[PDB]
Parts: C-alpha cells; structure tokens; sequence
DNA sequence: CCTTAAGAGAGTCATAGTTACTCCCGCCGTTTACCCGCG
DNA sequence: GGCATTTGGCTAT
RNA sequence: GGUGGACGGGCCACCCUUAACCCGGAAAAGGAACAUGUGUUCGGAAAAUAGCC
DNA sequence: CGCGGGTAAACGGCGGGAGTAACTATGACTCTCTTAAGGTAGCCAAATGCC
C-alpha cells in the first residue's frame, strides 16, 4: 500500500530507495523527483495522523498532544457509523447532519402520531361486528316503514339510544357510508378553437410596405431593394417567385465569392509518440487553443458518432421527415395579442451590420460555403444585403436555392457507453449563412412582436439561470423557515426542437396575432429545407425537414419559446403554485427545462394533469426519466421530505428526490435537504490541475491555460452556490501550490506577485476568495434589480438586502459604498447619445446594464505586494505600467528558462545568497564572489565587480540597439566619442545623434527599481554631467543645437517615460515608439537575466570546472 | 558599466459564531364519543 | 494618415 | 570505467546490438491509420439563443 | 331515522426556553527554507475598423 514516512524524524530515509537525503522537504522533493507516481504519506508517530503533505504533519507535531484519537465515548450510539455521543439531542443532531435519508424517515416516523389513543375516554363498549351489521341493515332500512323492527332487538344487550349514539359516531342521523376521492377530469383545455381569419389584417404590412415603398420612389429614400421584383409584386405577378428567385440568385452569386483557397499557414523508440504529444499540444497552442483547453481539461479529445450511417439515415427520416398530427391547443393561450409594429421600419444596412456584429464571427459555412468574412468582404456596408433581405420581406418570399443545409452529429454525453446509442447525438443544421442572418433579423423583430411569458428566463435578456437558481433556491428556504408545504418538480421536455411540428408553430403564431405576411416568412424558412447529414466523409441523401425547427438556426430558440408560452401561461394561470406572500410562484422556466412549484401535493397534481394535456395536444413529450421532484411536509419543530406518495406523471412513477439524493438542474445538483448539494469543486479542481500538470505545455503555457481557460469553468458553479470563503481559500492555496510548482517559484513568494494582474507585473492568477464573492454580490445585485416584478418581490422579501450587504462587506467593499440594492443601474450604450439618437431602436446596439463591483481587489493583492519590504522593493515602478510588464503576456523569444528566471527576478524571490538567509538570523548572507555585506539583486546587478564585463556588456548592447534605432531614422552616429572638457576630464557619451542641424547627447544607464527617483535622478545625473561639453560637441559636428537628456533603463525592464521623450526628440512615430519601447523593456531584462546567469557561473561553475 | 534593507507563506489547533435543527415544558385548542330532546 | 481599438474565456439550453 | 535509453537530474541495459522507466527550466510524429520501401492524412471538425467573467 | 344543541379530557399544535453536531471564521501560534545542466539568440503580438 501506499508507503508511509513516520515524523518527528530529523533524516529519514527514502521508503523506495533508503537514502538519506536529508530534511523530510527534501525527502519530499526526492520523492517527487526519482520516485513519480508511487504513493507516498507522512505520519505523526505519536498520533498516527497521515498527510501526503509533509509540512502539515511536521507543522502539525508541536500542536500535537500525545495519542489523540480516542474516539467521544458515549451511550447514545449512531446504528450506522457507529459515533458515540452523550445525548439524545446530539445523536440526532449528528443523523440529520450525516444520514438525512434516516433522519427524515425519523421526521416522518415522529408526524406520524400512532397513539391509537386520541379518543377521550367516551369509549364505549359497541361491538365492531354489531357495528357492520346495523351498518348493513339501515342501508336496508333507509327510512321505510317499519324501520326499526330489527334494529332494536337484532342487537342483543343493546337500546335504540344506543343505536342512536353508535350512529351519531358515524352516520349522525344514519350510518357512515364511506365514497371518498377527487375527480380526475378537471382540465378541460381542448375545445373552442378560435381561428376565424387573419389575425392581423392580411394586408396589414404589406400595406405598410407598400405605402413606404410608395414613398421611397416618390422622393428617392434610402430603402434599397430591386425595382423590377418590388414592381411585380405590387402588380399582383403571379410569378413573383420565380422572379425574385433569380434576383437572389444574382446578389447570393455575388456572395459566393471564388472563397480564398486555403491559406492557412532497440528500433522501437517511443521518442516518436511523446514528440507527437507535444506537437500537438504545441500546434494547438498556437493555433486555437480552446480545443487544446477542451482536450486537457476534460480529457476527451473529440467523439465522432461511430453508429452505421444507414441507421442515422434511417432513425432522422423516419424523426424529420415523419409528420406528426396536429389538432391546436385548445384553450392554451399564449400570454397575449402581438405587437405587429414591430415589423415596420424596413431592414436598414445599419440593422444588418448591428446583427452581423451580434453574431458569431468564427461560424463555420453552410452548404453555400459563404462565412462571415466573405459576406462582409463582399458588402462591407450591407447594402446589397439590405437590398436583398428587404427583397425577401416586402414579398414574403425566400429563395429556395438558399434553403439547402448540412446536418451533423453531437455528443450530448460524456460516456462513450451512453454515446453508443443513437438517442445521445444532438442533431445540428447549419444553413446558408445569409439565411442564418436574415433568420436572426427576423428573430430580434419577432422576439419584440411576441411577448412571452415572463417566467420563461430561456433565451431572452435576463440573466436565466442566475434567477432560477436563486429563486428555487430561496422558495425551498422559504418553505422550510415559515413551516410552509412545498412541493417542486423538474420538467424537461424530450426532444424540445426536433418534436415541435411546423404545425404547431404555425399555430402559435396565428391568433397571437402576428401579421400574415410574416407568418409566411416563417412558414417559407421552414418550407422545403434539405439537410443531407454527413457523418465523418460520407453523406447522406437529401432529407426533408417536416418536422422540428433546425437546432442551429437563430429563429429556434425564438420559435420554441412561443411553442412552449402557452405551457408556461396556462401553469402561471392555474394558481396552484408556491404561496409566496400576496403572490405565487408556479413555474420557473428555462428554455426547455421547467420546474413546476405548488404548495400542496395535489397542487402539483394539477400541474402534472395540465402538463401532461398540453404534451398530448402539442405533441411534445416528457419522459419521466429525467423528471425529478419532492415534497416538504412541515412538522412542529422541522420538515419532512417525501413524506407523501410519488407523483404519476404521464401514467408513471415521477423519480421523486430522497434527502442526500442530488438530480442536476442548470448544471447545479439540488439537493431537498441542503436545497443545493455543495458542489465537489476541490476534487475538479484537483482534477484539472493535474492534467494541466502533466501535458506537454511549457510552465508559461501552463499558467496561461490555467488563468484563461480553466477557472470559469470552476467560477461558474462557485459563484452560483453560496461559497463560503474558507473553502474558496483552500481551494487558493491548492491553485498558488500547484501554479508555484509549475513555475519552480519557492513557496515562500509573496501572494501579491501570483495575484496581481500580467499588466500590473504579477502573474494573472485569479484568487477565488477574493473574486467568487465579487461575483456574487453582483449577482445578488441582478436578481435584486431584475426586470421580473416576480424575481424581485421573491428575493426582496426573502431580506437578501442583508445578505448582499454581508458580501458586499466580504468581497472588500466599504459600508458606505454599499449600493442601495433598489436604486436604479447604470446603462450604457458603448455609443454617444447624439448617435443613439439619430437612429432607430433596431439599429441600436444592446444596451448593457452595468453593476458595481464591491472593489477593485487586484489593487488590494497589488497594495499588499508593495508593503512587503523585500518581495515588494520597487514594486510600484511596475505599476499601471503597460510597456515593462508586456514581456510577462508576450514573451516570444524568452526561453522557458528566461522567463521563468523573469519572474523570479521581478518578484524579488531569486535565489541569491540574501534570499536564502532572509529571515535567520544565523545565516551568512554576505556576498558569495565579492564582499558586499548582502547579496541582493541590486548588488548582483549593479555593483558586484564579479560580473562587471557582463554589466558592461548589457550597457554596451542597449547602446548598440539604440543606435540601430537612430541609424533607421536616418541620424549620423557618434559611439563613446572622447572629449575634454575645461578641466580636461574624461567624459564620455554614449551616443551623439546628428540630424539636420541639432545634435543629441544621449547616455545609456540601466538602474535597478528601488525607489520613485531612481530613473529621475540618473536621467538629472546625465543632466548634471555633460552640460559642459557644449562647444566640444560643437565642434565635433558642427550642430546648432544640443540636449542633454540621459536613457535610464529598468534593471528588471522597466521603462521610464523620460525615454519617451528621448525618442520623440529623436522624431519616431507613436506607435513606433511604442514598439521600441516594448522591444527595449523586453531586451534590458534579457540582459540582466544574462548577467545574473553569469554571476551564478562565477564561482559555482568556477569550481565545478576547476576545483 | 552603479548601490543603502532583508519573511512570508504553509499549516495546525483552539475557540467562538451560527445553522438548522432537537428536546422538553406547558397551555390552549381540536377531536372523539355519548346525552338529551324528538319530531 | 496611423491610430487606435480591440483582440479572450466560461455557463445554461 | 565507457557507451545506449532525443537532451539534463536520476535509474536502468550492454560491454556493441539495448527491456523498461520517473522528473524537468528539455521535448514540433523513426507513432496511428491509409495508400507501396515511398507519399498522404495524423481537421482549426461544431451551429444557434441568451447570460456571466 | 334525523334533528339540532350541549358535553369535556387525552393529545396535538404551537410559543418558547434550553442544547447541540458540525460546519465556518478568525486568532494564536509553529515550521519551511541547496532541485536537476549549459549555450545561443533574444523574438514574437499581432489583425483589424475607421479614418
Ligand atoms: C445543449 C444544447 C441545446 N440546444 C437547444 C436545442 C434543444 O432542443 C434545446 C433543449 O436541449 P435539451 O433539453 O438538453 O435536449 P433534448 O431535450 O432535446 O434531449 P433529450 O430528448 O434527450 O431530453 O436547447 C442547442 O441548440 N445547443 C445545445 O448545445
Ligand atoms: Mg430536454
Ligand atoms: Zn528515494
Ligand atoms: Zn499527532
Ligand atoms: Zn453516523
Ligand atoms: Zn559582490
């Protein structure tokens, strides 16, 4: 088993090897580095307490206090897990905190009374068989003459009085006759349909457009569309189809530009296979990355569907092309009448480019082969789209030659077990570009013209998930704190856009309301589509879609929302939901996945029976597979869960919910004991380091795969449950000890380095302590100020103004910064007013609400770093600095080596003789190959004679890059050229600079980053020095006029603005300057990264080679 | 060719907050089970 | 005319 | 003590042919699958609606 | 049989005091410190929208 090492143990020996090596630190780095992947723990021997870290055990032994781990003897006993405790309360207290399946079946066990004594005494002594036989009789004698005859006597050792009180028991006047249960029809929302004739007036845009149309000819507008195709229609052409057919035909041949042709640019040695790995992983960081973060993080690199392509074939003719049939929804209304307003204002090429911007850039072509890039490249100004979309809106038509579309599958699960079934592969459609973008203009007007139920937080503005997971959560809060009934279920419909019939859509948007002509142009996107699916490199025949909406077009999303609205309206309407207060919550909703709330069983009996008429009449089915729910019976002192019968869905069991069981539900895992089961973020984020670990991707590569690709994933989850800050601080320091053993950083380096951002010199690294709770007071913010009057009232009232507050305060927040959570938010635009303003509402970009962060907390981890007396020295030159720091985000032409000695460097950590002796006292930090008393990096850098020639090297280079520099902008140049002033001294400038008539004196010194004057000093010390060569340099070039300004440069790169002046009397460019700027930075830390290499030569290598 | 100084985080245990209940006490209200008048 | 302005990820379905 | 295990720290194998390896500040196919020893591939595969950082 | 009206005691439903297991959060302290090579060139971070 795994190998144990027992402590306190001064040098204990290797288990593996049995070398004694030295401190258990260093046997822990030997462990790691000739004994990878066999186990290894650490024990305290006096308390046989296991860690694989070692310094957690050796940190542990002084707090240590002999044998602790006797066991809390007492009599109350769990059955089991067997923990003693010394009270009944605690007992309890401990199966409810660990078994909740036990300690609800005790809840339950507790409700029900079962005293089989709740009578009062007035018992009697009345016989049951006696009891049934007058039962029986009365029944016979119900009121007719001669009613009691029997009944008297029949009943020996009995009176009619007695008669008379067994009856008033049960019966009153007669017997008890027992006819109980509710009654099923209770539904009754399948009649009265309503289609008449056009919703709106059949005529009513077209109308519009022909009086705008009228108009624009009239006085010449700006409305594009082609004259001929327009003037046939208002004509009544019979054949305008085929007309604007070949319009389009013209302008999409336009569009189908000659597309640029490709342009991107023993014997047995398992060698092969791991240069293979690292080219690719390699290959992939160069390229697109997010596959490469895909492929790491979760381990699967791609899965094709394997299934015969003859069975895909099969199964999507007999799903697409089979009609299903269709008889409307009967009284299921759909909120209320549309707005057909919404369609005037034709298309505008502003429009066009606002929803081009919108949409995905690196969209992969459909079967026209036309992406993005090239529609843009074509019509730059989107006035032949304009032309051509306006075309196919005035005359309802779209052409048939663009409809054609390539289907392909995709894993919707990550077993490769549940992959080999068909049922798992989500079916994709991407259609023609163009039609994409004339379907997503078409979706933004519609999106306006139909409003939907505003419990449906799926595909719409407001931030989804977030509201329904807080409001679920807070009802099931709610309903245990107040000793209120709850009972939830989630719903996810199957098959939510492969089962919508075009019939049903069709029908939604009829009375709704929706103007006829773009009813039509629905109709016709969705008529006559051809999806040849292609799997792999084969391709199937052509299949007609007559069924679903394509998952892939912009309009789905759209059409499924009004598909399900009525849903979602007639379960709002029912009123049997949550009773939060005055109002009541019924259904939250996401797109497809919809959890139904009541506050009593039969209440989501109701729910269930309404569900279940509108997926018969829709067609839509839920499958109780993945339908959870559960129930919270309130006791005197606590709730019961599941303490009713299951609920019947479809004719079936519902998977009801036990306590400590978890059914996912917007990626989380609600839980109805702990509302949501805390999520398991320690061991993913275990998980994903280690595979980050062990790849072939450079430490600088590492660290950019983690900062960029691999913490939302963990941020999600982290800031949607309530994470306390203790566990988002563990999870830090597993993120700072494993991102430290990347870079080969000491673990002693100062939090600030890793924590404060690339720009401001630290390594980018987000810290979940201090971001998880920004991220959720502004969250907390949101769903206060959401647009949902529901949302609102449910959260408000649940007093998360307190709780906002608390992280407010623990995010970093200041009390009196603390927003009132009802105040207005900012918007804005990314836009002026007067521009916002000269255009209409659909040109408008979206605006974008705007929430305050409770602090700025990288400046807190920066501010922290710059406290640090000695991993923090100089540290505020780098500051805000956006050229010295460029190195650390683009460091190309730095070795892995060079860079990761960089940043030790910059972070003040490098290993020097006074690093290695900061702190003891009985440690010689003296100078190693000199005799400065501390052997700091200024010292190594700038005054150690050790490595003078290096120093003067690193000068002398800068020198020569700068001359380079004055040589391209055509300036005569003069290196180190002798002159004598009136003293007749020796001073030497580094560079004179001859143009025109002016002459530039300019001297190079590279200073370390101690303190704000450093650079101002050198560059007044240059100052300060030459001044009095004036006539000599004169006469050394005959110019009229001269400077004096010096080129201090950063030790560790920084880059002084003074420098920017230097070069603009040099008359470089901007944006050229900037590059210099950034190529100087870059190269003077290069140098010094030189020169400190060859101080670590000097002497060690000295006496490695020659002892 | 240029600088003075020199912990800092990792880690555990102790103790207090506090979460969400558990236990018990006791009182007031509801239920149960006959009684009486009774047409 | 450069300038300037911006380039990234993730989650749900 | 010398070589081999791409290179370095090990650790192994041979005494030149080379079975397996761990870690790395090193590592851009002597692999896998086609095409008959020599070429290719060895996909950037994947869409949409919203939100969040 | 049906018709009401009275009935009054366990007990259960609830107000509230008293605990409590086990997280969660600081506070008070202690422990840790030599991983592994040598050279050379030092570059890639640009592309793109508007202007
Ligand atoms: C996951 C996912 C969903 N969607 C859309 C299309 C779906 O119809 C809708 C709901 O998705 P799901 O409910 O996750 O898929 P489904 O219900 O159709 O699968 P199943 O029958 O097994 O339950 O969201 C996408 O467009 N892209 C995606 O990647
Ligand atoms: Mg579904
Ligand atoms: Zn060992
Ligand atoms: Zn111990
Ligand atoms: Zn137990
Ligand atoms: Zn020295």
């Amino acid at each position: 088993q795994k190998t144990i090492i027992q402590l306190p143990n001064d040098n204990p020996a290797c288990p593996f090897c049995g070398d004694h090596v030295g401190k258990p630190s260093a046997l822990n780095v030997h462990l790691k580095r000739n004994h990878g992947g066999r186990e290894v723990e650490f024990q305290c021997s006096m308390c046989n307490k296991a860690d694989p870290k070692a310094h957690s055990i050796l940190c542990h032994i002084p707090k240590c206090k002999g044998k602790v781990t006797e066991e809390p003897t007492g009599d109350w006993a769990c059955e089991t897990c067997n923990k003693q405790f010394n009270t009944k309360s605690g007992l309890s207290q401990h199966k409810r905190i660990a078994h909740p399946a036990i300690r609800n079946q005790e809840r339950i066990a507790a409700s029900q009374p079962k005293p089989n004594s709740q009578r009062g005494k007035h018992n009697s002594c009345w016989t049951v068989e006696e009891e049934q036989l007058l039962a029986a009789f009365n029944n016979m004698f119900w009121g007719k003459k001669n009613i009691n005859i029997l009944i008297s006597d029949h009943i020996h050792m009995k009176t009619a009085k007695q008669i008379s009180e067994k009856r008033r028991l049960l019966g009153l006047n007669k017997n008890a006759t027992v006819t109980t249960t509710n009654p099923l029809p209770v539904s009754s929302t399948c009649h009265l349909k309503i289609r008449t004739d056009s919703p709106n007036t059949t005529t009513g845009l077209k109308d519009t457009y022909m009086c705008k149309i009228n108009e624009n000819i009239v006085n010449q507008g700006q409305i594009k569309f082609d004259s001929e195709v327009i003037s046939a229609w208002m004509a009544g052409d019979s054949n305008i189809r085929s007309l604007v057919e070949s319009t389009s035909l013209d302008i999409l041949s336009t569009f189908l530009m000659e597309t640029p042709k490709p342009r991107k640019k023993k014997w047995m040695e398992k060698r092969a296979v791991k240069k293979g790995f690292y080219k690719r992983y390699q290959h992939l960081f160069e390229t697109d990355r997010c596959k490469l973060a895909s492929i790491i993080l979760d381990g699967t690199e791609r899965l094709q569907c394997q299934i015969p392509l003859t069975e895909i074939l099969e199964t999507y003719k007999s799903k697409w092309e089979t009609l299903t049939p269709f008889e409307g929804l009967g009284q299921f209304k759909s909120h209320a009448v549309a707005d057909n307003t919404a369609f005037e204002i034709l298309l505008s090429a502003k429009e066009i480019m606002k929803n081009i911007k919108e949409m995905n850039k690196n969209s992969a072509p459909g079967p026209d082969k036309v992406s993005l890039r090239d529609l843009l490249l074509a019509d730059p100004e989107c006035n032949a789209l304009e032309k051509l979309f306006n075309t196919w809106l005035i005359t309802g038509i779209i052409p048939n030659s663009i409809k054609e579309c390539r289907s392909l599958l995709i894993p919707k699960t990550a077993d490769p077990e549940a992959l080999k079934e068909l049922g798992n592969w989500r079916p994709l459609t991407i259609g023609s570009i163009v039609l994409r973008l004339f379907s997503r203009i078409i979706t933004n007007r519609l999106a306006k013209a139909c409003p939907i139920n505003a419990r449906q937080r799926g595909f719409i503005a407001t931030p989804g998930c977030s509201e329904n997971l807080k409001i679920l959560h807070t009802i099931v809060k709610q309903a245990k704190t107040s000793k209120k009934s709850l009972g939830v279920v989630f719903v996810d419909i199957a098959k939510a856009f492969d089962s919508v019939s075009h019939d049903h859509i069709m029908w939604v948007l009829q009375e709704r309301g929706l103007d006829q002509h773009i009813v039509n142009i629905i109709e016709d996107s969705y008529k006559k589509i051809h999806t040849r699916m292609e799997v792999g490199t084969e391709r199937t025949p052509p299949i007609e879609i007559k069924v679903g909406v394509k998952q892939g077009d912009p309009m789905s999303p759209l059409l499924f929302n009004l598909a399900i609205d009525p849903l979602i309206t007639a379960l709002e309407k029912a009123n049997t939901g949550f009773s939060y207060g005055k109002n009541k919550i019924t259904s939250l909703a996401f797109a497809d996945d919809l959890v139904m709330l009541s506050d009593t069983w039969e209440g989501m009996n109701k729910n269930i029976q309404i569900l279940e008429t509108f997926c018969n009449l829709s067609g839509l089915k839920v499958q109780a597979k993945k339908c959870y729910g559960f129930f919270l019976s309130p006791t005197h002192d606590s709730y019961t869960i599941n303490k009713c019968d299951a609920w019947k869905i479809d004719k079936d069991s519902l998977n009801m919910i036990q306590p400590g069981e978890s059914e996912k539900y917007l990626g989380l895992k609600v839980d109805p004991w702990i509302g949501f089961s805390k999520p398991v973020l320690a061991e993913k984020l275990t998980i994903w380091l280690k595979r980050l670990t062990e790849a072939p991707l450079k430490p600088s590569q590492k660290l950019t795969m983690l900062n960029i690709y691999t913490i939302p994933r963990i941020i999600y989850l982290a800031d949607h449950t309530d994470t306390k800050k203790t566990l988002l601080s563990s999870l830090d320091d597993n993120i700072r000890t494993v991102v430290k053993g990347w870079l080969h950083l000491p673990p002693d380096t100062c939090n600030g380095f890793i924590y404060t951002k690339t720009r401001d010199g630290g390594l980018g690294v987000t810290r979940l302590a201090s971001l998880i709770p920004s991220i959720q007071a502004r969250r907390l913010h949101r769903i206060a100020t959401s647009e949902d009057e529901t949302i609102r009232n449910i959260a408000m009232a649940n007093n998360i103004e307190e709780e906002f507050q608390n992280l407010w305060v623990t995010a970093g927040g200041k009390k009196e910064e603390i927003p009132r959570i009802t105040d207005p938010v900012s918007i804005d635009y990314r836009l002026p007013r007067r521009i916002l303003e000269l255009l209409n509402e659909w040109e408008k970009p979206a605006p974008k609400k705007m929430y305050p962060i409770p602090c700025n907390w990288r400046e807190a981890e920066m501010a922290h770093w710059k406290n640090l007396p000695c991993q923090g020295s100089g540290i505020e030159h780098f500051d805000n600095d956006t050229i010295s720091n460029d190195w650390l985000q683009f460091h190309r032409g730095f070795s892995e080596r060079q860079f990761l000695m960089g940043l030790k460097i910059r972070a003040n950590v490098y290993p020097t003789r006074e690093y290695q002796g900061r702190g003891r006292t009985n440690k010689n930090v003296n100078c190693r190959n000199c005799t400065a008393s501390y052997e700091s990096l200024s010292h190594i850098l700038g005054q150690c004679p050790a490595v003078q020639g290096a120093r003067i090297r690193r000068h002398n280079k800068l020198c020569s890059m700068l001359k380079r520099e004055a040589k391209e902008l055509k300036w005569v140049v003069y290196e180190e050229p002798h002159l004598h002033t009136t003293e007749k001294e020796l001073r030497k400038p580094d560079l004179i600079f001859v143009k025109e008539e002016m002459a530039l004196v300019v001297d190079v010194t590279v200073r370390f980053e101690y303190k704000e004057k450093v650079f101002e000093d050198a560059a007044a010390e240059k100052v300060r020095h030459y001044k009095d060569l004036t006539s000599q340099i004169k006469e050394l070039t005959g110019a009229k006029e001269i400077e004096y300004f010096g080129f201090p440069l950063g030790a560790r790169g920084k880059w002084p603005e003074i420098n920017e002046k230097v070069l603009t009397a040099l008359g470089m460019p901007d944006y050229q300057q900037k590059r210099t700027a950034k190529r100087f930075s870059k190269r003077t830390l290069l140098y010094s990264i030189d020169v400190i290499n060859t101080f670590e030569n000097i002497g060690k290598n000295n006496k490695n080679n020659v002892p």
